[PDB]
């Protein structure tokens, strides 16, 4: 069947700070679809912001050249351990759906769990290649889903996995995740739930940077193919 | 005063063909805030679409590397120029709204109206350099205004500019902008409505690719800064 891609991200910095160290860019492929890179680098404030930006930069420049997506996260790495002497880490993953390929693929750099969705069953898979720009011959761990309706999936920050640690009780993402995914719930809600729960376990203060990406396969029920997006700054 | 920014993108592609040759991309700004790049290129279809997408790609690079927004026209018109022998143009518009500055900056080599909403009221404005491509000399002017609650942008390809002629009676751009940017109207909203608007000027038949982008500031109603991002699309 044809499938409609919902995107969507929520995303907050550290309390005390002006502002994140996590960048989401989405890019459109040329070969069709769609990208996020995620990019957590090292640190808060502004110099992990500049820094985050420019590991994003490297890979979303790859992916409009059409360069696939595990070329792409090899260069931000080797972008990131040339321009930082291999001292600063980052964690990278790339989220694409590919409507050439009918696929989804998920390109990994984190040590962050993300959660997987089929069809309203939610797992937590742990697989990725770890951060980049420290070891010199670092890969990419690599997942690929058939692009059916009733595929989900939750990337996230460390500064969710982290919250609530302040007080030694850390958020249950796997059961937060289920949770707040109902089955027609839209992708920006799981996003806005997921990262208010988050938050509500930091008790309202961030102790990291905190992102939510979600993506959200589902049939077609809107006939004109209209393409929308939106972003939203609060507090500019 | 404080801002909470809107930025919304509706866009679908000319009647019988099966994409567009305009292209918006997302930019996070180093200084802070962000930048919408909207590109028509030459024709329609996948030729179209390649030459948008080339465009949307230089201008996305330079403005994540800090390039002021008046050269990183410039630098993608010198791009265009050299990739394609000076044989192809593009419209081209950046939206910038820009947190170091506290402006909004509009930079317009596109040749199509805009409407600006201030002071309660909308006013087209055509302010712009010529399109990018072909023209050695080719410059941008660059529009700028206090980033303030109650400014409206609205950018449009021409596809929406030439709804209803088919049938004779072209769309009302002002007046539609007007009636249905109303003061607590969504920038989402206002896209959708707009755009709508154009197909049935067409007869529910687009003339040629659609784009509509609004960007709204207004009062901060907010407490926490969380950033949120939608995309929605077709794989399809
Ligand atoms: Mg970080
Ligand atoms: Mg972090
Ligand atoms: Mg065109
Ligand atoms: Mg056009």
């Amino acid at each position: 069947m044809p499938v409609t891609i919902e995107l969507a991200v929520a995303k907050t910095h550290k309390f005390g700070t002006r502002e994140s160290g996590d960048t989401v860019e989405l890019v459109e492929r040329p070969g069709g679809g769609f990208s996020a890179v995620l990019v957590d680098g090292q640190g808060s404030g502004a110099g992990a912001k500049r820094l985050s930006l420019l590991v994003a930069g490297a890979a979303v420049r790859l992916l409009n050249e059409g360069v696939r997506d595990g070329a792409a996260a090899r260069a931000a790495h080797d972008f990131l351990y040339a321009m930082r002497d291999g001292k600063v880490s980052a964690a990278l993953d790339i989220l694409s759906v590919d409507l050439a390929s009918r696929s989804v693929l998920v390109t990994r750099n984190s040590e962050v769990p993300m959660l997987l969705g089929r069809n309203g069953e939610f797992e937590q898979i742990s697989e990725s290649g770890g951060r980049i720009g420290i070891y010199r011959h670092t890969r990419p761990r690599v997942l690929e889903f058939p692009a059916e309706p009733g595929l989900t999936v939750i990337l996230v920050s460390d500064g969710i996995i982290g919250a609530g640690g302040r007080r030694g009780q850390p958020l249950e993402f796997l059961a937060t995740g289920g949770r707040v995914a109902g089955p027609e719930t839209p992708a920006q809600a799981i996003a806005d739930e997921l990262l208010e729960a988050a938050l509500v376990a930091d008790d309202g203060r961030a102790g990291d940077d905190m992102t939510v990406v979600v993506l959200r396969l589902r049939n077609v029920e809107e006939v004109e193919p209209i393409r929308r997006m939106a972003l939203t700054v609060p507090l500019g």
